[PDB]
């Protein structure tokens, strides 16, 4: 198929075939990024979905189909025996039960595809207590729980990591590049091709929504800016980068003007200082994620200058596509051949991400979710968020409006309360114990 | 200096910093490339130049000046323990010995950074019989008599790979990430911003090599074909991909017509089949590689589409920099720290470069050397080479005419003989010996 002789982590994972034994995901969601996940690993070597679960059965069995043609690869399986017999089998063990994958013993990694942070957050922790590696899609349950899944996992000797593809960890490609080559980070982050639209509700996208099929949330926390804080948010907590005021600048900028944009005042830029996450509005940055770098040497600058790299001190480093789901596998592959993590949290997080809300609410109403009507997210450092009491967004979800809010205004421990009893409420308090 | 957590590379790099040994480079050859590796080594940590040789000692000195701004690093060494003194001192060693490198204990890896193919096949072969690792520079020498090299690596148990950073190198990140998801590879290769000059000569670049103060043979191979030639076959050595045509078709098409000429006629494209290496000759590819990609399932064509990253089913991935010499140093890291290699040829060639005349020529007249004015490179199939009985163009340097040739015909055994007792010609002999 691919017209060429195996070399690096192919050759590996055709190795890994040879074996007769492949690398076993337990895939939690059936989904869109599930339904990718399984399509995309069909055409390696060496890596199997050996079980998926769904909250309800049929979208098991409509994931496979989307991914095969026909569901002849299903079977069903309601206990660990069943199971074991179905993946022994060659098939693809589906249940609607995730205790039944995350306890399996012929499954080596778990990766949570079902979009929903508590079931991340939930998913997760069970990962780690059952002796499995876990790779996060999550994005929004790792920027509020991250660094107490890596500790737990560290505890139980498996790995933690982001997986790779989307923006976050598509731009820890660029700068372990840059800093290896011992080089300034000033900036780094992702493109959007237009203005936000912080205003953004379901009403304006549910026509779109129902003609592409597609979940109407999706839409609203892309064009509200809440997934660009939450994946902004990633990098600093993986990296020690900064927004450098709260909601990042984010300029006006082609790709072309990155270097004399996202760079300090001093030099004509907008930064306030270097080491920071932003991104940008303007043309032919998105689909991917830059860095634009420092040169501390005459020498190095006039190099990077002869080969049309850009015009000095300032460079941009491009990574022009990010896969998204698709290049989940390759993290997978990395974490068990090469007991290697794609992206971790650091153990102590230098940013928040908060929320700000849509409109105007009143004491005993309940926030909704993200992606809808009531909120969206705004990425803080995290002195300014605990100076102002903000909380987490990823909390929010069915959480009691206790005193007014009127729109634009940052949701705190003094005007909001989260559902107590939620998962990643318990993780998050434990984080902070852990930090404290 | 960073601004970043230490990950990936970078981390392992520190950690080897702290064990108080580096991995130590030595370094033959002064010049450009040469001194752009001392500079950019003393930005990393946990590697370093232990020594650096020149035929002429002064500009051992003059590379080090550049590098540091004064000569305090440097001392002369012109035996080994000299040699070893000086790099238990935290010196840097210079020498015009080359041997003296090449057969230090604390030396871990050779680079032959001369531009010279004849002292890369010397120098590349005593350093494997050293127990050295070797990370070859010259690519005109890996086309030539690679596949003997590594093979007689393996034999040493040490590692041989082209350094990264040139364009061969850097486009097999592209073809290891496509291969590795079990993609099909169409084509692959590099750009140029404006069309060959198969006729240049250096009396056509001696007033830009002059105010640039550079060699202008390095301009006259890049502007003929030379240089895109020998890159290209590196890629194809190292891969199975083929020139569709000797030479290559070299068709007009930007950054963004790519998926639509660089594929099958069939499908529109300039191509006879899919799995090849070609180049293009327009705007926004170099600095930089490329790989053109198939789909075969509708879902993965349906999300690359979403993303925006083309319209199916071929899709162009961008590697929009390579930092020539300066990436170096990251090969030398993954060879001595995780024993991999970035780039190595395969046992059996698919590519031989081949070389055509510039202007007619008579029997005993001498062929010059690559970049001036007797011929240029062009690269075939080895089946289409062995029947016309090409001679290999890193063989011809001072060759013999030995019967008339004129502008535009292969250079052969039938019309010319190359310098019989060089280095790289015995090395060559000994390939073919290896293959028959
Ligand atoms: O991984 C994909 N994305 O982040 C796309 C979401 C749209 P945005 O880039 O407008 O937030
Ligand atoms: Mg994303
Ligand atoms: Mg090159």
């Amino acid at each position: 198929t691919t017209n060429v002789a195996l070399v690096g982590l192919a050759r590996d994972l055709a190795a890994r075939a040879e074996t007769g034994k492949p690398i076993r995901i337990g895939l939690i969601g059936a989904g869109e990024m599930g339904t990718d996940i399984v399509t995309q690993v069909a055409r390696m070597q060496g890596i199997e979905v050996g079980a998926l679960s769904a909250r309800r059965l049929p979208n098991t069995f409509k994931a496979i189909r989307t991914a095969y043609g026909d569901e002849e690869n299903a079977r069903e399986a309601t206990t660990e025996s069943a199971m074991t017999r179905a993946i022994e089998a060659g098939k693809i063990a589906v249940t609607d039960d995730n205790d039944l994958i995350l306890s399996n013993p012929l499954i080596d990694v778990i990766i949570d595809a079902t979009g929903i942070p508590e079931v991340g957050a939930e998913t997760g922790i069970a990962a780690i207590r059952n002796g499995k590696h876990l790779v996060m899609m999550n994005v929004e349950a790792d920027v509020t729980i991250g660094p107490y899944l890596k500790a737990q996992a560290d505890k139980q000797g498996v790995i933690y990591s982001l997986g790779a593809g989307d923006e976050p960890s598509s731009c820890m490609e660029l700068i372990e590049f840059v800093s290896a080559l011992g080089y300034e980070v000033v900036s780094a982050g992702k493109g959007k091709n237009n203005p936000l639209n912080f205003d953004a509700t379901p009403d304006d996208y549910r026509q779109e929504a129902d003609r592409r099929n597609m979940n109407v949330r999706l839409l609203v926390e892309f064009i509200d800016g809440s997934k660009t804080m939450v994946e902004m948010a990633a990098i600093a907590n993986a990296t020690g980068l900064v927004p450098d005021i709260a909601g990042m600048h984010g300029p006006r900028a082609s790709i072309d003007q990155l270097s004399h944009t996202l760079i300090p005042q001093a030099e004509g830029g907008v930064l306030s200082k270097s080491g920071v996450v932003d991104y940008s509005i303007g043309k032919g940055v998105s689909p991917g994620v830059f860095v634009v770098a420092k040169m501390d040497h005459p020498r190095l600058n006039e190099r990077l200058e002869d080969l049309k790299i850009g015009k000095g001190p300032y460079f941009t480093f491009h990574r022009p596509y990010h896969l998204t789901s698709l290049e989940v596998p390759l993290t997978v592959a990395r974490v068990v051949l090469h007991g290697k993590t794609d992206m971790v949290p650091l153990p102590k997080p230098v940013a928040e991400v908060c929320a700000v809300a849509k409109k105007d609410m009143q004491p005993g109403e309940h926030l909704d979710a993200i992606g809808q009507y009531c909120y969206r997210s705004w990425i803080m450092t995290v002195p300014e968020a605990r100076a102002a009491k903000a909380i987490p967004c990823g909390l929010l979800q069915n959480g009691t409006v206790i005193a007014p809010i009127k729109k634009g205004e940052l949701i705190t421990y003094a005007n909001a309360a989260p559902q107590p009893g939620s998962r990643i409420a318990e993780l998050r308090a434990l984080q902070d114990a852990m930090l404290g």
